[PDB]
């Protein structure tokens, strides 16, 4: 059968992913809470998360497949519980970056969250039990961010007891990841009867630039994902007017659910129109950035996101799509192993060299110029292969 751990896993995606104070971090940090300036944050503190999600991403594979899949949530689970303890009671520049270390150790395990499905599952419900837990963890997400920004305004609700329940829920989420199966068998160490075929895989001229796209794009979205929050901190400070921080990502979170349904259900020559698809929506999100940057109404900065996040999910769900039809399923995790360490390494020199101290030390302002001209040179690339 497959129903009982399909069920067990959605209540874990359901209890993990409604972390509530997610939407209301910069707030809460640079909040009356806490003494910590917004240049620190920007450029001391959210640049380890990035660290911690690079060189904790290839040992994680490596602790997944020889764990058989359950563990690593377990260990997950015990990361949720680090990472909010730490954000209710821990004080001080340090604390706050064994806090982003966590959160990469959190953001690595996903991976093999999303990777246990195939494992326990017999192969009937392979498309089935995978787009439901994803399809759960996303309404856990936007319903999280609603419950956050609606219990906020119209319930006098200081941001300590918003990270009080998202300690609550991600508690309840390793409640429930205690009692699932142990699988069976693993995808790759301990499948009972690949170094050299590994030359095969990427030797695809229909799978090689498709993958440095959406690993282009992974590093582009994880950046603009990390510092939105410090720019829309930037453009008015949480001590003038109540911000809508929730309900501005519930909402983006939601077109994003909608773009991904509507990525799947349109039937156009896919050769022909992806020349142009591809190069429109680039432009798009290129003039998304650049309207967060220029502006200074703060709505037209939410609009600036709501598009670009829309845009993205949008783009990056035709390219997982234009991945996927080739290849099998033990090949395609290892395919989309290979793509995220490139999107990370490219995201942690991207993050040495614009954000952080070692780099140029900037501050809000000037990144999302950086970040609007990256993915205008992606949409460049895009127009000059449409040129060839
Ligand atoms: C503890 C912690 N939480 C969030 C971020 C930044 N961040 C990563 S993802 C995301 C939104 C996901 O939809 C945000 C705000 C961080 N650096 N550390």
């Amino acid at each position: 059968s497959w129903i009982y751990p399909t069920v067990i896993l959605c209540l874990f995606g359901f209890f993990s992913m409604m972390r509530p104070s997610e939407p209301f971090l910069i707030p809460y940090l640079s909040g009356p809470d806490k003494n910590l300036t917004s240049a620190e944050i920007t450029n001391e503190i959210f640049p380890v998360w990035t660290y911690s999600y690079l060189v904790l991403l290839l040992p994680v594979f490596v602790l997944t497949d020889y764990v058989r899949y359950k563990p690593v949530i377990i260990l997950q689970g015990i990361s949720f519980i680090i990472t909010w303890l730490l954000l209710l009671f821990g004080q001080g520049v340090k604390t706050m970056q064994v806090v982003e270390f966590f959160y990469g150790m959190v953001t690595a395990a996903e991976v093999a969250y999303y990777a246990y499905i195939y494992s326990v599952v017999s192969p009937e419900h392979y498309q089935r039990v995978s787009g439901y837990c994803r399809s759960v963890t996303l309404a856990a997400y936007t319903a999280g961010s609603v419950l956050a920004q609606l219990l906020v305004s119209l319930a006098n609700m200081s941001y300590f007891y918003l990270n009080v329940i998202s300690l609550a829920s991600v508690s309840v989420a390793f409640l429930f990841s205690l009692f699932l199966p142990m699988p069976k068998k693993s995808m790759f160490f301990h499948a009972k009867p690949w170094f050299q075929d590994l030359k095969e895989c990427y030797s695809s001229k229909r799978l090689f630039y498709w993958s440095l796209w959406w690993a282009f794009a992974t590093a582009g979205f994880n950046q603009v994902l990390n510092y939105v929050q410090i720019l829309w901190d930037y453009k008015a400070p949480s001590q003038d007017s109540s911000i809508y921080n929730g309900a501005v990502e519930a909402i983006a979170t939601f077109g994003g659910a909608v773009a991904a349904f509507a990525v799947g259900y349109v039937k156009v020559n896919w050769d022909l129109l992806g020349e142009l698809a591809l190069v429109v929506f680039s432009v798009v999100n290129a003039g998304s950035l650049f309207l967060m940057h220029y502006t200074a109404n703060i709505w037209a900065c939410y609009a600036g996101y709501l598009i670009f996040k829309s845009s993205y999910m949008l783009l990056i769900t035709i390219a997982v799509f234009q991945i996927a039809v080739n290849l099998n399923v033990e090949r395609y995790a290892l395919v989309f192993g290979i793509n995220t360490f490139i999107a990370l390494v490219i995201q942690t020199i991207m993050t040495v060299i614009v954000v952080d101290q070692r780099g140029l030390n900037l501050p809000v302002s000037i990144q999302f110029l950086v970040y609007g001209s990256y993915f205008a040179v992606i949409a460049g690339i895009f127009l000059m292969r449409s040129m060839y």
